[PDB]
């Protein structure tokens, strides 16, 4: 289920984070244009840039912290606050997050594995709603 999925992801976090972020960028090419250093790069080119590995790992670590702290796929209000607050996220609407989760759920459904895709969909929906409550437009 959802808690096991967190362990599955954590066990090979950089690999999952990279493949899921690539799925996002590839499904939603306009979102790539917000990452200047990743424009004009193939999947294998990104996987060799240090900030790409590092940044994906740090994003997914935080995502997994938020997932682990959630109750029944509902994140903590305080976690939503952090995500709205972060300087890094001053550009963003909740649409950006919705898209990430669509890509994540699709990746999970396509993978060989017994991810609880439905729970990740609900978690994403609940995170988006918590981001609105914490003030993201
Ligand atoms: C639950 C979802 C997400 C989490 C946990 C998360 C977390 C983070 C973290 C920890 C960083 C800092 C990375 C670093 O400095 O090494 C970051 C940076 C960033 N995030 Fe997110 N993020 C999420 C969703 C999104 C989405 C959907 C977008 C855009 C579509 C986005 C855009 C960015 C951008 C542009 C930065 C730039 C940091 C910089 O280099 O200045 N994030 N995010
Ligand atoms: O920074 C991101 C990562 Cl590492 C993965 C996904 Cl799915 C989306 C974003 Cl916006
Ligand atoms: O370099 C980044 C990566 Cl690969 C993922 C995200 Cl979400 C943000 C940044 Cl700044």
């Amino acid at each position: 289920g959802f808690k096991q999925d967190i362990a599955t992801i954590r066990g090979d976090l950089r690999t999952y984070a990279q493949d899921i972020f690539l799925a996002f960028l590839n499904k939603y090419p306009d979102e790539r244009r917000n990452f200047k250093n990743y424009v004009g790069k193939s999947d294998q080119e990104l996987k060799s840039m240090a900030k790409f590995g590092d940044h994906t790992e740090k994003v997914f670590n935080l995502m997994m912290e938020v997932a682990d702290r959630a109750t029944d796929c509902v994140p903590l209000a305080s976690d939503a606050n952090t995500l709205v607050q972060m300087k890094q996220h001053s550009g963003l609407t909740t649409g950006n997050f919705e898209k990430l989760f669509v890509a994540l759920v699709e990746y999970m459904r396509a993978s060989g594995q017994s991810f609880d895709s439905q729970s990740w969909d609900r978690f994403g929906k609940n995170l988006v709603s918590a981001l609105s409550s914490a003030g993201m437009k």
